[PDB]
């Protein structure tokens, strides 16, 4: 079990005023950390803000947190369950801004709610070092779904934050799984809602890429392919290529030829954006989310799992004789791989 700690620092807080926190099981033995953020969509204006205050407020509060959670997938300390990285301290950090982790903006008499999700990602890691990590060798920051985005959104600051407080020898790493997405067409008439979040959010982007889009266009950083090229970081992608909230943001629900083709487009377009992702895992599978669930090791592209995957970009940063790190199916329809979920 992870044990919950509410932040000291109390001005870093969640939507609705309360402190902010993360869950935390360490392992003494261990330099290996994971910070691993929740996901779970995102509001962009106070009608919909208000309505996930109603019946998503977890999303939004802490007041409701219990004491603990379980480990699952990625952080859990049984090796059976997790053959990658089962001995290293584990962090769960719940997500409770509502920003997709970009957001720089307190609660205050001209804002309902606050969005602080890249501050607290940043008190969580200064709070973390009098626990341990001051001794890491490897910070692994990882996410699923929304909090996938926020790893690509927030990996090199918290990179630079430990470069400055002198701790040149934690290697900061990124595993992104599902946050990967395309600002495709719709099948029937995303960018307009994290264009709309950004102004609402004060939301914040990787500093390289704000440079390139310039004022009014850091939305084009929240997507994948194209903030990904100016990373410093390494970062391993993990993405479904037919994943649900894309289907659903493109507004696809006995198949005819025209949502044939759209399908069979939107996943080889995905491919086409991993194609020079040397430490990605995408399989050709209709599904969301990955690294926290139980089975998340059944999976398999071209024979290999993602547990071993990430083993083997492990000894890359020490290419590597049968032991692969870019693994992209080629097969065009959701489970045409025949491990996809069931
Ligand atoms: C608390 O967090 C805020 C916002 O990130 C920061 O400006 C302030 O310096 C922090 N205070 C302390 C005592 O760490
Ligand atoms: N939910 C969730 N995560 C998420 N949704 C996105 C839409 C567009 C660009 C990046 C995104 N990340």
């Amino acid at each position: 079990d992870l044990r919950l700690h509410l932040l000291l620092n109390t001005s870093v807080t969640c939507n609705d005023g309360s402190p902010a926190g993360y869950y935390l099981k360490e392992s003494r033995g261990s330099r290996r950390w994971l910070l691993f953020l929740e996901g779970g969509w995102y509001c962009f204006n106070r009608e919909n803000c208000d309505s996930r205050y109603d019946t998503m407020r977890r999303l939004m509060s802490s007041r409701d947190w219990p004491r603990t959670r379980t480990g699952t997938g990625i952080l859990s300390s049984q090796p059976e369950e997790n053959p990658y990285w089962w001995n290293a301290n584990m962090v769960f950090i719940p997500y409770c801004s509502s920003d997709v982790w970009s957001g720089a903006s307190s609660k205050s008499e001209k804002n309902e709610y606050a969005f602080m999700g890249a501050l607290i990602i940043q008190e969580v890691v200064r709070e973390l070092l009098g626990r341990g990590l001051s001794g890491a060798k490897v910070l692994l920051l990882a996410g699923s779904s929304a909090g996938g985005t926020g790893v690509l959104l927030n990996v090199d600051r918290v990179a630079e934050q430990l470069e400055k407080l002198g701790y040149p020898a934690i290697q900061v790493r990124g595993l992104a799984d599902s946050g990967w997405f395309l600002d495709n067409k719709q099948y029937r008439h995303p960018t307009e809602a994290i264009r709309r979040g950004i102004r609402y959010w004060n939301g914040v982007v990787p500093e390289r890429c704000r440079r390139q889009f310039q004022e009014g266009e850091e939305w084009n950083c929240f997507f994948g392919y194209k903030v990904y090229p100016t990373l410093r970081s390494p970062v391993f992608v993990v993405q479904w290529l037919f994943d649900e909230a894309q289907l659903t943001v493109d507004n696809v629900h006995p198949v005819q030829e025209g949502l044939r083709l759209y399908i069979q487009n939107l996943g080889r377009e995905l491919r086409h954006t991993l194609k020079d992702v040397p430490a990605s895992f995408a399989p050709a599978c209709l599904s969301h989310e990955i690294i926290i669930r139980s089975h998340w090791t059944d999976v398999q592209v071209k024979g290999t799992s993602l547990p071993r995957a990430l083993h083997c970009w492990d000894r890359s940063l020490h290419p590597l004789k049968g032991c692969p790190v870019h693994l992209v199916d080629s097969c065009p329809w959701p489970h045409c791989n025949p491990s996809c979920p069931t």
